[PDB]
């Protein structure tokens, strides 16, 4: 298994060794780089004739004469002066005329202002701006370790660097601490493996994946909530289109998880009653541990009255809406049939600028989600605009590990669904290819299993004075077993008449409902996880077609550490994926964890008509290459059928999980010393 | 697979046809019936000279003259009015001097009296009078088919019987009603297949099994709550110690069932906050459905707050007791560490007879169990004293197929295990068999599956004029498919210096807890499944020792249906285990449904020198011929420790299951008609 490869040029490689210089031992100054001499004396307002957009430029050297967080403070986008700041700050990146400029700013920021606050307005900055298209982001985990990693294994590196090694090298094994190389490795336990509050944990080794996690940031980070889509000109028309999808498939992927698990639906909630999945975050800030919240919370309390009526609020005109069929406000009256309704449902549930026809969101135009997290989330309130007790919630980072964080999308996509259903359902002739027929899939064995997986978590440590002299050790190396899968192939047996451009999807689905009866695709259409797009010229005749799931292209190899791009530089060559799919999920989680002896689900594989693709979203994301509805054809409800479409064929298959079935087993210390 | 026999002679043979002779056609009179006559005009106050108790005879003509129970109206032990009635005609059954004066009160009741309180009071003289020890009893389930079938195929039957057969046959079958010889056979499906309103119905093709639930009925009838245990001699002084066995062993084997099907520990209630588990039996009386308890019953309302402040006091009572260390009241003092302690807490929980020294109990000696399942069973109060919506809760017949039963009886039981952390705990010293040492345990493959199980249904169904004249139909049958397992060999290893005569016994435990993490013997001490008791004479050296699933002592063969029963007797045999061993838990039983992949538990060996049966229950059951404790060694915590005793094995073990998972699935029309 050989990684795919691109070749870039000398000024790309230039651009890519400058950004990486910005992304080192983060939550430091180091006086001997570079960057710290270029950014302590830069001069904004000297050079505002540097920046396509002098009044961005003047608001955020406004906003920074009267302060901004002070370093050290946990940073969240979801608290307003935090946001309005970094936003502030991602303005005077993405307006620097040159890289050069856009180099220089960001040495300022890195020296000036808070890591948390800098680090994401940079790592958006890079995605947006067209000079740097193509620069390959660190790994999520790399950059904040403190985010993807319990503190028990935090403490063990704080531990070691305090010590300045290992004093007992042979005791330290039994804590998970091993030295490899000039390494220190530290393997990792999921929480389940140290604290078993409620059922839910059973999930923990997917709900804390590094990579699941990493997956939502990037996801958030491509295209901010706040942000206006304009930059990718036909998203922006198809935004909303874009929200259900994306979430719709990553409930729906969270869903199986759970049928593998015998844990059923996601759990639906009341803003009147205690919720009843708690969460107990293992990690920490530089100030405060994260807020917990407990089992059978008591969120109905005097500190939330106000924003659970505003909650309710936003919930009943929506449902108001569906009833009147049509969505008055924000400028316009849309009948639930309208061509932008769509669009409308998705951009009004997150609350976006594109709602509001502006290119950022403003402090006081409310946000259901944001105002949601903030109850669930269960902290108190925030001490000062600098100064607040996180939860998962607050974090795009963290979220996925929260249950509460599923229940929420779930019960948005649960309205989402609901209004799908006022819209003309998928009639069978025009899900009908005439002349193309699937007489048969087979689907090879469907396994999963643990397998280690390391990356760099050295800045998690604070270097030495005269460690900072030197390059930078890349030292610390954590090591959980993550969930992964055995390579499987979908022989297609399609029988055609005529020849033709088709396109041909692949869906994974359930085969039961929670109670362990039969599906239905009256209730079910919206449990279908897209797993494969692309197309191909079907012959008259027989037509094979093999597709390997090394290939479907919903996803994505691991990332590589820093200090393995650095080297693939040096041959003027970066990683395929991590270029260009950064904000695909990870290939290896493709499947849920299977059982002993294999859990039940379906295939299915529709093939339709190639034609046009004048509205396709490939600036946003490569595989939408197509002018049909995101999740097509189960996008939407199909006008029931007992008789189902030649050119849809659906399979059972098992999955099944070898090796150890729970993920802490790979981490027994007298398991890895062999 | 042949079933042992045992032989009897003529004296006994004209019993049992006389007692069967009163099980026929039970919701019905047959004037045509030799019992009918002699039942009509038979002159109890006449004959009181027949009679070993006059007191008894007056009480039962004193009560009989001021009425009774009316014919078709509800029957359940449950109900004060209701119960005296019954208990005063068990004693004027119990006290007939000999079996004809018994058959003709007997005859007098079943022409005179309720069904029910008839067959209630029959079914216990024939186990208690010793002129009847050994006579066999017919399945509960044929004598009670309403009470162990659904509603949807008892009005099948009905249907069939008010149509006088099949009109249309072919159609009839796809309702699952075949016609086999001269038989009408009902497909009955377990509640799971046609309601699903909690994920306890998971668990309804064990909680519904006709073998499980009569095996409760057993049970009762064995020995009520309402009479002492005096005629069983040493049963008395170890009552308690009989209480714990049973319900520990029984919600230890629920628990399993809940273990394979991913439904963890037996929940925990609240007399103050809402039941979370609700129940709906598919069950009727001949006036009213079966009181209903959806999910989250409101149980603190009005109705109950006199009886949940009773319930209060109850557990108040005995969580003082053990904080002070000692029992008070019920005419004595007694110490935690008392050598009466331990059937004390048993007594005071059943709140039986022999708690206060009596014969039977009086109405205002309230019960803790009696009040829970009225108030568990959520019935409107009763009518009048007779009538009443029953419940799941009101028999002995139905009440594991309620979740609450194990609820109830799990808390009750919680609170006799935390009374046995004040004993003295087993030392190492007395469990460790000097000179034995059990070297190895290898346990066949275990495998489960589901199996067609017919009987009798006939009673649920009332016959002609014309049909009285002639012999009974025995014409229903209903057919079900029932859990069950292949046979399975335990090979026994052991090493011995000297000679000496051994008992060994083997134990089914849980290998991981609820959570999936191991088992701790210091908190799960009270969750192994006693499954075989033997002695065995060792000899020194190797000894090997072999003992097949079917040798196993606590289990029985299946019951099997009266016209089998007559047959086998005219070659003057009954059935062994349904003459002398009615009470056990039936073998097909005594593994829960398994997984596809295998569900982990652990089979454990103990071996100790066999000596005193001065006290043993040979009279009540006849494994029970030790005196050691029941369920020893793991009838009370053990003085934990690290290191093993020699004379212990633990043997990890897998139950799979093949076949169709679902029950429901044999029932499927298009399976059965192949
Ligand atoms: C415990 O607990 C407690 C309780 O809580 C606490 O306390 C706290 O504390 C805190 C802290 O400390 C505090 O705060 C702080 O404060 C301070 C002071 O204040 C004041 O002052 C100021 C100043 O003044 C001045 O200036 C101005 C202008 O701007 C003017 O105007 C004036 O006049 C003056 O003048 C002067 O100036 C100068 C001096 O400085 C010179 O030039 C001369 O001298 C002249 O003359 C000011 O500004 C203020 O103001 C305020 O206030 C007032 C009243 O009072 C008013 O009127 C105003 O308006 C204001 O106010 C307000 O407004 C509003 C309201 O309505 C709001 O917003 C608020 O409130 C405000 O405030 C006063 O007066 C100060 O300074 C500081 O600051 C800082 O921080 C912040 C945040 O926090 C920011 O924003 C800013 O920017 C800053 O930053 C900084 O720092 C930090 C730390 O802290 C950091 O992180 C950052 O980064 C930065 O850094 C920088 O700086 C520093 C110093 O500062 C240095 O050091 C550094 O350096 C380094 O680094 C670099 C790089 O970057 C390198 O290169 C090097 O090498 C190294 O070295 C840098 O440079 C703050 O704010 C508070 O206050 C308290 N609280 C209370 C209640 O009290 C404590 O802390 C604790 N403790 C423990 C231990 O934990
Ligand atoms: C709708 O809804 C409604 C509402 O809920 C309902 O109503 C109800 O109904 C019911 C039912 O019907 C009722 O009840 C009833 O009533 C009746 C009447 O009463 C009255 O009367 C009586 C009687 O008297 C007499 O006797 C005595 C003695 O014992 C004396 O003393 C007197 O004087 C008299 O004498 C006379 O008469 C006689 C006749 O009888 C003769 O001998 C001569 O003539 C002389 O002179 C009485 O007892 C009563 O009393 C009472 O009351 C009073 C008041 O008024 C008082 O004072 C008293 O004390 C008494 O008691 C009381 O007490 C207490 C109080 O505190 C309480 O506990 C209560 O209250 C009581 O009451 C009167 O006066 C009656 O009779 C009836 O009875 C019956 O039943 C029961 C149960 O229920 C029982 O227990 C009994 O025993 C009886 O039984 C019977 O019947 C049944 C049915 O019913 C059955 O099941 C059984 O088994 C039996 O049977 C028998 O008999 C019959 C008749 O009756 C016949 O028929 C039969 O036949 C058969 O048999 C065999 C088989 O087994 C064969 O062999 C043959 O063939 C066949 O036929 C048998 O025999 C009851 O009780 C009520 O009341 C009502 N309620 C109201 C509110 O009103 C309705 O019903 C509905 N409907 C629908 C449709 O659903
Ligand atoms: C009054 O409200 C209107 C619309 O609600 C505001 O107009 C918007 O202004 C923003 C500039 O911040 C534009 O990007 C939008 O396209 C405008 N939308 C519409 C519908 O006009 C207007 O700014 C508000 N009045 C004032 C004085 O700000
Ligand atoms: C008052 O109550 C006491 C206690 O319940 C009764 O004493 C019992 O009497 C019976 C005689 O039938 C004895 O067998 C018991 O051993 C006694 N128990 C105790 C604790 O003493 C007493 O009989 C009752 N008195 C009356 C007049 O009914």
């Amino acid at each position: 298994h050989v990684l795919k490869t691109k070749d870039v040029d000398t000024v790309f490689v230039e651009r890519q060794k400058k950004v990486l210089s910005l992304f080192q031992d983060v939550d430091q100054l180091n006086t001997n780089d570079e960057y710290y001499k270029i950014g302590k004396d830069y001069d904004i307002e000297a050079n505002i004739d540097n920046y396509t957009n002098k009044k961005a430029v003047e608001d955020f050297l406004k906003m920074y004469r009267c302060g901004f967080l002070p370093k050290y403070n946990e940073f969240s986008v979801f608290h307003d002066k935090l946001r309005d700041e970094a936003i502030a700050l991602f303005h005077l990146f993405y307006y620097a005329k040159d890289f050069d400029t856009f180099y220089k700013s960001a040495a300022f920021a890195r020296v000036h202002l808070n890591q948390g606050q800098f680090l994401y307005a940079y790592y958006i900055a890079i995605i947006q701006r067209k000079d740097t298209y193509g620069i390959v982001l660190p790994a999520p985990y790399e950059i904040y370790p403190e985010l993807f990693v319990n503190i028990d294994t935090t403490y063990k590196m704080f531990r070691t660097k305090m010590q300045n090694g290992l004093i007992n090298p042979e005791a330290a094994v039994e804590y998970g601490i091993v030295k490899e190389d000039n390494h220190y490795v530290y393997y990792s336990n999921y929480s389940n493996a140290i604290t078993y509050y409620n059922e839910e944990q059973r999930l923990a080794y997917f709900t804390e994946d590094i990579g699941l996690n990493a997956y939502y940031f990037f996801f958030h980070i491509h295209l901010p909530f706040w942000w206006t889509a304009e930059k990718y000109g036909n998203l922006k028309e198809r935004r909303g289109e874009m929200y259900h999808y994306f979430y719709d498939q990553l409930l729906t992927r969270y869903y199986f998880e759970r049928l593998t698990n015998g844990l059923g639906t996601i759990p639906e909630f009341s803003w009147y009653s205690p919720v009843k999945t708690g969460h107990y975050p293992l990690l920490t800030s530089y100030y405060t541990p994260f807020s917990q919240r407990p089992n059978f919370y008591n969120v109905h309390s005097e500190e939330n009255y106000e924003k659970i009526r505003f909650l309710d609020a936003y919930e009943n005109y929506f449902v108001q809406a569906l009833q009147k069929g049509v969505f008055e406000g924000f400028g316009q009256t849309i009948y639930l049939n309208d061509s932008k309704a769509n669009s409308f449902v998705g951009n009004y549930w997150q609350d976006n600028a594109d709602l509001y026809g502006e290119e950022v969101t403003k402090d006081y135009q409310r946000s259901y989600e944001i105002v949601a997290r903030q109850v669930l989330g269960a902290a108190p309130k925030p001490f000062d605009k600098y100064t607040f007790m996180p939860s998962a919630l607050d974090f795009y980072q963290t979220s996925l590990r929260d249950p509460t964080f599923y229940q929420l999308y779930n019960r948005i996509i649960g309205y989402f669904n609901q209004f799908k259903q006022y819209l003309e359902p998928h009639s069978q002739e025009k899900l009908h290819f005439v002349g193309v027929k699937v007489n048969n899939v087979v689907v090879d064995k469907l396994v999963t299993f643990f397998e280690y997986y390391d990356f760099d978590a050295t800045n998690t440590v604070f270097l030495t004075e005269e460690e900072l002299k030197t390059k930078y050790p890349h030292n610390l190396k954590v090591r959980q077993p993550r969930l992964n899968h055995q390579p499987f192939n979908i022989n297609i047996d399609i029988k055609a008449d005529v020849a033709t451009d088709a396109v041909v999807k692949i869906f994974m689905g359930p085969k039961y409902n929670e109670n362990g009866f039969p599906i239905t695709l009256e209730n079910d259409w919206m449990k279908f996880f897209e797993m494969d797009w692309f197309t191909h010229k079907i012959t008259p005749g027989q037509n094979t077609i093999v597709r390997n799931s090394n290939e479907f292209v919903i996803f994505k190899e691991d990332s590589l550490p820093s200090t393995e791009l650095y080297k693939l530089l040096e041959k003027g060559k970066v990683p395929f994926d991590m270029s260009e799919d950064f904000g695909y999920l990870p290939k290896r989680l493709m499947l849920p964890r299977g059982t002993k002896g294999g859990f039940p689900f379906q295939f299915v594989v529709f093939v339709y008509p190639f034609e046009s693709t004048t509205k396709n979203l490939t600036p946003y994301e490569k595989f939408m290459i197509d002018n049909k509805p995101l999740g097509y054809p189960f996008d939407r409800p199909v006008d029931t059928s007992c008789f189902k479409q030649p050119n849809i064929f659906f399979r059972d298959v098992s999955v099944y999980h070898e090796g150890e079935y729970h993920a802490y087993e790979y981490n027994v210390p007298a398991y890895f010393s062999h």
